[PDB]
């Protein structure tokens, strides 16, 4: 019995699980106030138990929203299939404030879009009570489920102080609509349209080519959106799809004349997450992007290059001033349908400056506004922090993410692990630090969140009760960020991980207070040198024994080199290297002793990558 | 004793060596009807015996031609180290026919490049004898010894039929000048100079910008160039640098009045080695180029991504029919300094045809002149065969290479197999043949021809010898091409390569003779089931015993699954899954039985991926 880290995770309790079957879960809405996530599904909403999702009843915490009959028979006669295109699939869940806290729902319903309002116990409001703006979700969730979409439920700092639902998605039955749109302002109180609708210029390809949405927030006075599209830049030199944030003012109110209904600050600029270089290396498509609740200046998102040819993701980080530095820069500019893309020099920019917010945005002169109608993209690209990744690996598709904060204070050391998913089902277990001024990272773990034929559809993290949320199209799993005592059992393992440390006078792994043993950066190796598991065992005459530390090979470890040392009397200190009998190596790291004797015995330390794992 | 491939090729024979010191040996010129290999080096060229190089002598078989001293102290006075700078490094051996068959030899000579006229028998020619536009090789061969340079003395196509040196390197002390080159045209008989030189027109990056040039050939009426340059089209969206073939008329005799040392037919085209898709991955960079010498209508090369970030490395094959389909296409064109680069129209090309031969090209029309002045790139990219890589490696950066063809007749198989250099100083042996009317590849072995601190510098191929020739900068290496018998003690490593056969009569691979086992496509899958090594051995109880097929996996095998399966009369057929006891897994495929017992014994067969290797 040597070292052994068991399975995670499909089969204390740190994984529960909740399906009520085959409901192709998506979108999640997490309120840590209330212990409840809201999770939408095929034709259902549920609202489940934060701290333990098995609590919640598939009868009793559920709200059946199925389309109506009128709008099946038009799906069925376009030409899509009636099983799963022609359901109600949600794709937003947001906070509502009107009187009182209640929630924003809207889902493809049946390739016709349709939007509610509810209370939070899942109950439908009064069949008498109206909802003023609210029946139809034209631009507002997609038609098409796979379709990737966005949106957000601003309440403050939109025009006259009325509530509207940014959002970006198709807004049409085919793929020709893509459109960053705004709902009409209604006064909730008594009903008035008090503002038209705002949306992007219509079959302008220079504002949204083909676009892939992964998120979109609210911050300061301006709702950012983050998607991944077509580069209308680089079609001179090929195809290529590029990864774009989208900035529009609150206070938009629009142009003048006809052109009313469209954004007067819409402006995109490139994201950067490339390989610093004399020729960088671009991981040019986004997957998904995460931002903290407490924190409003940081943005962390997963990128991968063209999932054809040679594949690699990578993960970067953004400061929300970078993002506003690119915004605030020159224009791209495209002269003539057969010039180049050049930047515009700054004597040139109409004053007020496009983009900038102001209140009544139809007063600005027709110079400002037809300005940026033609210059929706910034030069600058937005520079991802350190000019470098935090962490990327070849072959592998990463999608969702969710990042923590640690910071442990009397040794005045912070931490970022990033949780990402792979489209293999896994979640990446990834630490930030700095070492020497410099930022690096190293993969902690790797545990299987659900099986490779299944994706991970949406992830999202709760500090409060300290677990992950994963969903898939099966079911809906929640995984604590940390299993200290039941994963590691080596100190090798346990001083690896910013949530455990190691403690030499219990023998196991568990949650970290200060005194006990950690080195995350690898500052001080060799610390477990003494709570290393040394098993000394004579063995008779001839028979072959096998010596070994792990029963099998940590994921993160087994690209590791496995040296074993052997100080004999007669023979000194030396590197056992392997023979076709007598020496045989394993695949997780052990020694094999074929035809034992007399000179075999002795100090057998098992070292990997320079550093003692376990001894005999 | 069980299977066992001795190691390759450091340290029948079938390796032959030979060295005189680290003399950074380079330029390489077989002739194969004098059994010679010219291989220039460090202030010296050798003359080596190619059916077996050991038995040239250092001392017999030399020329040394070391620099004057002074153009030593001048290169001293520049800034460069004088232990190896400013030294003499051989780059062009080329076959000369001047009252008789004689060598041209260029050489870097302390930045100071000068050529000569030597004898076959490695003798300078009297030194009363005179040589035409001899003494001097400012655009023959390069200053920097680590310069990409390229040429090829062609002797018949030129304008009076005169002969000429075609090169390509930098001209000038600094890297500022780059330029594809003619020499003087001079009537070797009489010694007048008939015609001056032609060259690129200077400083205009539109025909190179910093090129790398890796072979240059004559093939009908042209001499085409093949180099890796900036992407001038590029710059629009980033920086690249893109493989190009140059291809110029050997009757070109220039323009009219000021600009008549100017090309007239000069044309450039990028090339294409690519991954079809709807977003294609280029392997922009190539690194070197081979040509069959009986065949002037196939070209092959290896190819490499930028070598920051992500690499990958590639091989494909190009017909001259594609190369010419290019240069006989429309025209690329950047209008103004800020236009995008766009197609001309074909009613705008002016006749003739820019790039087309004439005899006499000062006679072509003004627009003509000023139009391929202008419009050097051809808007076609050179069209690889199939549309896709022969063969493509992730994380290797591949470097020269050789090609062989085979044929048997008698089964109507047709094999191309690949000896590409790595940057690591292996050789790969690459195979292609022809599936179901579709072409597939497969790596057939992996031999260290180099240690892995020592590239590989040059390669070339000895079809009458049958043997493969690896230059480095300390050695000069020989190595068969097939080694079937002293290799391959298994059928089931026999079988896949095609030079070999495995004789089941004899127990031994060897040379293929109709009638013995090939499968180099896999499309008999089990052909060495009978000729499997099955070993049976009965032990002692309770003492631990190793099953295993190879003594070590061969390099090319060691990525595939080994599934050992059990047949127990009492158990049944089974998949043997590993225990942390008793069923061991080694590295080499084995299988280690822990705690021997009754229900351990039976037929234990081990197969590799679906196919019997060995059985116990
Ligand atoms: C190396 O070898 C490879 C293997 O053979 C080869 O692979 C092939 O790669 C392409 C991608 O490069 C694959 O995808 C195809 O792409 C085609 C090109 O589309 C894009 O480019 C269009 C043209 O843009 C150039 O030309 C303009 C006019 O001159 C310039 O203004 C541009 O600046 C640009 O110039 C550059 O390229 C020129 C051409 O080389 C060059 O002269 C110039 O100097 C400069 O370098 C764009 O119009 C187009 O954009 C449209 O579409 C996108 C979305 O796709 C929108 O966002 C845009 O708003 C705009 O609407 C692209 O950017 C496509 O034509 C082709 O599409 C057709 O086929 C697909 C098949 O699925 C259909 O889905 C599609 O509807 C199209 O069908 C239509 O046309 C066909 C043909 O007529 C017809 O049969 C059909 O009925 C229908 O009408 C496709 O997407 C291609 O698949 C790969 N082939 C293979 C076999 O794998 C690689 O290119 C080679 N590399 C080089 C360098 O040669
Ligand atoms: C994401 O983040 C990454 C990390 O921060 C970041 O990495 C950096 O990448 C660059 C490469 O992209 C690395 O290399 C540098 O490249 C610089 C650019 O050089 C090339 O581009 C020049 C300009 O071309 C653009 O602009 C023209 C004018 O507008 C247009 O006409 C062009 O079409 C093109 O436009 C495109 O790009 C615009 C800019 O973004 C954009 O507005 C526009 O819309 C369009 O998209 C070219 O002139 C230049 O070509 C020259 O040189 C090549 C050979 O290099 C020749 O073949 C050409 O004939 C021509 O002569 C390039 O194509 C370089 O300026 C920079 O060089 C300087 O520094 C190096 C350091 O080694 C020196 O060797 C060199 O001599 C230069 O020094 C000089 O300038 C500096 C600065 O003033 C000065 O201090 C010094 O004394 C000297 O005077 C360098 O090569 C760079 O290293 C990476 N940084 C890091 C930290 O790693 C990446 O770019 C980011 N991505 C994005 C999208 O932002
Ligand atoms: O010292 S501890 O904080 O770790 O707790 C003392 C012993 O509890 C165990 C299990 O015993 S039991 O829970 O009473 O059944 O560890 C377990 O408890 C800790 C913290 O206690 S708490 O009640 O759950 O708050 C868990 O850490 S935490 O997630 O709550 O922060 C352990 O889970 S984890 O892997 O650290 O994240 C949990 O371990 S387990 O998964 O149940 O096995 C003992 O662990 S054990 O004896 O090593 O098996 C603790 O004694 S210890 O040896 O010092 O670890
Ligand atoms: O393989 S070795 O030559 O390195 O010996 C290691 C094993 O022998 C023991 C037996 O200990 S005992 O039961 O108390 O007799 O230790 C003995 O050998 C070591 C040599 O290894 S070391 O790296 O130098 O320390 C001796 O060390 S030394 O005298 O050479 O300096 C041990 O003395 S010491 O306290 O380590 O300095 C010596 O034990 S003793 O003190 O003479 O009695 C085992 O070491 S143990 O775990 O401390 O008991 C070693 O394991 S084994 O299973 O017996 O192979
Ligand atoms: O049947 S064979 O063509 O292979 O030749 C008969 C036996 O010769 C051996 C070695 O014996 S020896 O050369 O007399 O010393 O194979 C060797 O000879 C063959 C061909 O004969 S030749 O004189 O060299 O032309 C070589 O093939 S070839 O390269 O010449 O085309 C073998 O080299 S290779 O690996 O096939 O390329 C060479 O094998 S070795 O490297 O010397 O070991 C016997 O091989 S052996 O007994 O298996 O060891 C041949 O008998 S065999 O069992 O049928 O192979
Ligand atoms: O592990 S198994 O149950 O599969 O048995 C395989 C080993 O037993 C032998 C002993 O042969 S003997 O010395 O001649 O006695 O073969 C015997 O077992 C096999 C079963 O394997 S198989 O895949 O079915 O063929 C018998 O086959 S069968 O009767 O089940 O159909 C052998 O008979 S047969 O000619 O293969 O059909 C049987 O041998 S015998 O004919 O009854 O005498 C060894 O096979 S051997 O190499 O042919 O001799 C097997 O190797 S072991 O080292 O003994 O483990
Ligand atoms: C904490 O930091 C320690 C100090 O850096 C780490 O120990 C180091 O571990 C590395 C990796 O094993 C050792 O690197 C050496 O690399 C050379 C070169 O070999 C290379 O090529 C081979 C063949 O392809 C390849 O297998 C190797 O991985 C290398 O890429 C080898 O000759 C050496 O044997 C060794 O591998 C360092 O030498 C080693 N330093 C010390 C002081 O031990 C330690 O692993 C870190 N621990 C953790 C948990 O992060
Ligand atoms: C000649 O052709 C035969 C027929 O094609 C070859 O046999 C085939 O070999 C492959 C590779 O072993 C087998 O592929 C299967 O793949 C599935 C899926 O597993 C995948 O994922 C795992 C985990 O990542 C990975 O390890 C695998 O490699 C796969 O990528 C497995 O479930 C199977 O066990 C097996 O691996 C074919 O099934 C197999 N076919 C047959 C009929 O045996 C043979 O290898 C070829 N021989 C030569 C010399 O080329
Ligand atoms: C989360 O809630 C579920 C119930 O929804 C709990 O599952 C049961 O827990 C008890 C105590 O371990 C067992 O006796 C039962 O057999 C469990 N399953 C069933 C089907 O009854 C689960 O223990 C809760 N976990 C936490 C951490 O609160
Ligand atoms: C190639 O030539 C070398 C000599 O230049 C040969 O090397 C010697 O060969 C004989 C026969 O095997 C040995 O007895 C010698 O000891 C070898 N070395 C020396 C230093 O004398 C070599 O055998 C030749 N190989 C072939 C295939 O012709
Ligand atoms: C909406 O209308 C009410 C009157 O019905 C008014 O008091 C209020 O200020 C208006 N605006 C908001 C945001 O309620
Ligand atoms: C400017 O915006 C403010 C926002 O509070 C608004 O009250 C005001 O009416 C707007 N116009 C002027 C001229 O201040
Ligand atoms: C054309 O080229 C040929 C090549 O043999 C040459 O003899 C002839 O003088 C050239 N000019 C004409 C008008 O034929």
């Amino acid at each position: 019995n040597l070292y052994y880290e068991p399975p995670c995770c499909t089969g204390k309790e740190h994984v529960q699980d909740f399906s009520c079957g085959p409901l192709h879960y998506k979108t999640f809405y997490m309120d840590e106030r209330n212990n409840a996530l809201y999770v939408g599904a095929m034709d259902r909403i549920f609202r489940l138990n934060l701290r333990n999702i098995s609590q919640s009843i598939c009868e009793r915490d559920v709200l059946i929203l199925e389309p109506t009959g009128s709008d099946i028979l038009n799906c069925v006669s376009k030409g899509k299939r009636e099983k799963v295109e022609c359901r109600n699939h949600i794709r937003v869940i947001q906070p509502m404030n009107f009187n009182g806290q209640k929630l924003y729902v809207c889902g493809t319903n049946a390739h016709n879009p349709k939007d509610y309002v509810i209370n939070a116990n899942l109950t439908h409001l009064p069949r008498s009570q109206y909802v003023p703006g609210i029946g139809l979700g034209i631009g507002k969730c997609p038609y098409d489920p796979a379709d990737n979409s966005t949106a957000v439920y601003v309440e403050n700092g939109n025009p006259f102080g009325l509530p509207a639902l940014y959002a970006g998605t198709n807004a049409e039955f085919t793929k020709a609509d893509s459109v960053i749109f705004r709902s009409d302002l209604y006064n909730l109180t008594n009903g008035r349209k008090e503002a038209n609708f705002k949306r992007t210029v219509k079959y302008d390809s220079k504002l949204l080519d083909k676009p892939n949405f992964v998120g979109s927030f609210e911050i300061g006075e301006f709702v950012y959106f983050f998607f991944r599209e077509h580069a209308v830049e680089y079609i001179n030199c090929g195809k290529a799809v590029y990864s774009r944030v989208a900035r529009v003012c609150k206070n938009d109110r629009g142009g003048k004349y006809m052109i009313s209904q469209n954004w007067a600050t819409y402006l995109k600029a490139r994201m950067n997450c490339s390989i610093s270089s004399e020729f960088p290396f671009y991981f040019n498509e986004i997957q998904s992007v995460y931002k903290m609740p407490t924190d409003d200046t940081k943005f962390y998102a997963t990128f991968t290059t063209n999932t054809n040819g040679l594949i690699g993701s990578a993960v970067c980080s953004y400061d929300i001033r970078d993002i506003n530095a690119a915004f605030d820069g020159k224009f791209k500019e495209q002269a003539t349908s057969n010039s180049a893309w050049l930047p515009v020099l700054n004597s040139k920019v109409p004053e007020p400056r496009p983009g900038t917010c102001h209140n009544d945005t139809a007063t600005l002169p027709d110079s400002v506004l037809n300005f940026i109608r033609k210059h929706p993209l910034m030069d600058k690209a937005v520079d991802h922090e350190f000019g470098n990744p935090v962490f990327f690996k070849r072959d592998v598709i990463l999608t969702k993410l969710v990042v923590d904060k640690i910071r442990i204070d009397k040794l005045n050391q912070e931490f970022l692990v990033y949780f990402v998913a792979t489209t293999s089902g896994h979640i990446y277990k990834i630490v930030q630090f700095m070492h020497y001024g410099q930022r690096h990272s190293n993969l902690v773990d790797i545990f299987e969140a659900s099986p490779h034929s299944e994706p991970i559809r949406e992830m999202t993290l709760s500090h409060k009760t300290g677990s992950l949320y994963v969903a898939t199209d099966h079911q809906v799993k929640q995984i604590d960020i940390a299993m200290c005592a039941r994963r590691y059992d080596s100190c090798f393992r346990c001083v690896s991980d910013p949530y455990c440390g190691w403690d030499k006078d219990v023998n196991a792994c568990r949650p970290y207070q200060l005194g006990l043993l950690q080195d995350v950066a690898n500052e001080t190796s060799g610390i477990c040198d003494t709570s290393v598991l040394r098993k000394k065992v004579t063995s008779s005459y001839g028979q072959t024994l096998h010596l070994s530390c792990f029963v099998k090979m940590p994921e993160v470890l087994r690209k590791k080199q496995t040296r074993w040392y052997h100080h004999s009397t007669e023979k000194g200190r030396y590197e056992v290297r392997y023979t076709p009998t007598k020496y045989i190596d394993t695949n997780e790291g052990g020694l094999v002793l074929l035809a034992v004797n007399e000179g075999d015995g002795g100090r057998y330390d098992s070292y990997l990558d320079g550093t003692l794992l376990c001894s005999y």
